């Protein structure tokens, strides 16, 4: 028996253990198929991984030691730090005895009468807990692509998610496929040490330089001198990766200053620089994201000597959400060694022993073929376990037209569950929303162990008013016309008082059962 069995080591399982168990005394369990803590950042270690958020932001706030004591060798922190970073944390907090390594989870069956689940492990074993927090991340399965010719290949053949240890890239022809935030990394990691490299590209997308530079001991001085400051910022922002949030809106001024504010971003960095720190109309008006695109058209042009090969290069979309971030992308395309292949136009229809064929003939000789080509979405982490709750109805039916939750957290038919970066959660940098979930959770879980209450779960209306109140603030943004399987988007601030104004009502929305 447990209070709660953790699903997940990585970033929220991790603190979702350490709340349960040393700030609330319960008997806590976590399981992760990983053989060690880190989540996506021990699975996911392919040439150029790299975070989003900056480094003094990429972390836990709540260890105000750790914080001080923290490295913060550059702008931006790499896969290995991160890493270590985690493994300081379950090193420094003793967490590691509470996981159990190599350990999945193929079922999670709720028990209507002792009100409990019925975790069963894949080793054939089963363990029973009240609380079942899931914490799996948003990403999912690996979307390989479906290419006739695939098990052919003589080759290295490598997906981004499964990088394995010891890759050697000098004197070999390599081909990637995919221009994600993950291919793009690749692709600037690897051309300047591959012999050859071949980019096959189904869409274009556009990418804002990143300015990963290194911090220098006045910088990491500057930061730590003001840290609980820049903390609260963070819950005051919408985003939460400590941008200066415009409110001034893109065509109300002059184009040379525009370019101005475009090109300030642009040398400073970030792909969320670039559309909420310039202007604050980016992503609802159509004029104003035209005026962002054409200024990183603009700079493709520039950068891109061969105007056919920047061409291919430049989106085509009439909308675009977020960009990327890169480290030199663009400028890796002027080598004599890269090669574009616009694979919309001249799509792959089948891959020889050793060699990737397109469709118009040509065999593109490769030693070795990386997979850049993404995964599902947060639902498949879910659907990809066997979780049964009321009626025995499983995760896959629940959800078979789409994902929903009650702020975020909690699905109907299914209590005494609760979601660390589930599915319907804020769009903002992930530490901040897995630090905001997890005191949510916990706390409600301590009402619960106070107010001796054995059951809870959100009501099928809660959920149907938390979905509309997502696609209430959606639809004011372009992100519906555009690439876009459900956000909420009101923001950081928004999201911590929406869910506090059902922490103060009682937890409206939420059925209690007494025992
Ligand atoms: C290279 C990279 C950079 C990123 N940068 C940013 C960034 O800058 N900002 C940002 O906000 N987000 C970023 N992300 C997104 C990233 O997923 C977040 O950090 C996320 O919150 C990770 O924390 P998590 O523990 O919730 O998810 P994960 O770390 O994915 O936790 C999932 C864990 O649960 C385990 N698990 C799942 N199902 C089972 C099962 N059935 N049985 C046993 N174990 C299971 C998995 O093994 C996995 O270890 C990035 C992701 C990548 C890959
Ligand atoms: N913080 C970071 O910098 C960072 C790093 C890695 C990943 N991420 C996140 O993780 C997610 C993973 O994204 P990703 O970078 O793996 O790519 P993605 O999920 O954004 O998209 C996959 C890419 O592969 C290409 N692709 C897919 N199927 C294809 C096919 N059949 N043929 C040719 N090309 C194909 C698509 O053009 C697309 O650009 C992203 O949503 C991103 O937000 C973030």
């Amino acid at each position: 028996d447990f209070d709660a069995i953790i699903i997940g080591a990585g970033f929220g399982g991790l603190y979702s253990l350490k709340k349960l168990r040393d700030d609330f005394n319960l008997k806590v369990r976590a399981f992760d198929r990983a053989t060690e803590v880190g989540g996506t950042w021990f699975w996911n270690q392919y040439p150029g991984a790299l975070s989003d958020s900056e480094t003094h932001l990429y972390c836990y706030s709540w260890d105000k030691e750790l914080l001080q004591e923290m490295e913060i060798k550059r702008k931006y922190i790499s896969q290995p730090d991160v890493l270590a970073y985690l493994k300081r944390v379950a090193d420094k907090h003793d967490l590691r005895k509470d996981i159990q390594f190599e350990t999945g989870i193929r079922s999670a069956y709720f028990d209507e009468e002792n009100s409990f689940w019925n975790v069963t492990t894949e080793n054939d074993e089963k363990f029973t807990a009240r609380f079942l927090i899931t914490a799996l991340g948003p990403l999912a399965a690996p979307n390989l692509p479906k290419i006739k010719g695939i098990e052919t290949f003589k080759g290295e053949l490598h997906h981004t998610s499964r990088w394995p240890k010891d890759v050697t890239f000098s004197g070999k022809r390599v081909g990637v496929i995919g221009t994600g935030s993950t291919g793009v990394q690749v692709i600037t990691a690897i051309a300047s040490q591959v012999k050859h490299l071949t980019v096959f590209q189904r869409s274009a997308q556009y990418s804002v330089p990143i300015g990963n530079v290194v911090m220098s001991e006045t910088d990491v001085a500057k930061i730590k001198e003001n840290y609980d400051q820049i903390w609260e910022n963070v819950w005051n922002s919408a985003l939460g990766y400590g941008l200066n949030e415009s409110t001034l809106p893109t065509m109300s001024v002059s184009a040379e200053e525009r370019d101005k504010i475009f090109e300030k971003a642009w040398q400073e960095g970030g792909g969320f620089r670039f559309m909420f720190e310039t202007f604050g109309d980016i992503a609802v008006d159509e004029t104003a994201n035209i005026e962002a695109q054409n200024f990183i058209k603009k700079k493709i042009s520039e950068i891109v000597k061969d105007p056919f090969v920047a061409k291919k290069l430049t989106p085509t979309d009439l909308y675009a959400c977020r960009p990327l971030c890169d480290s030199g992308y663009y400028e890796i395309f002027n080598r004599d060694n890269v090669s574009l292949e616009d694979v919309k136009a001249n799509p792959i229809v089948e891959i020889k022993e050793d060699c990737v064929v397109t469709a118009d003939g040509v065999e593109h000789k490769l030693d070795m073929l990386i997979c850049a080509t993404g995964f599902d979405a947060v639902d498949g982490s879910y659907k990809r376990i066997d979780i049964r709750g009321k009626d025995g109805i499983s995760i896959k039916d629940h959800w078979k037209d789409g994902p929903n939750s009650y702020l975020g957290m909690m699905v109907s038919n299914f209590p005494n569950m609760f979601m660390v970066f589930g599915p319907n959660g804020p769009l903002a940098n992930s530490p901040p929303i897995i630090e905001t979930q997890v005191r949510w959770i916990a706390d409600l879980i301590g009402y619960a162990e106070d107010h001796q209450i054995n059951q809870i779960e959100a009501t099928k209306d809660a959920v149907d008013n938390w979905t509309n109140t997502c696609s209430d603030i959606a639809n004011k943004t372009l992100f519906a016309k555009a690439k876009c399987v459900y956000l909420y988007m009101g923001g950081l601030k928004e999201y911590r008082n929406q869910i506090s104004e059902v922490s103060n009502n009682n937890y409206k929305g939420c059925l209690l059962k007494q025992s």
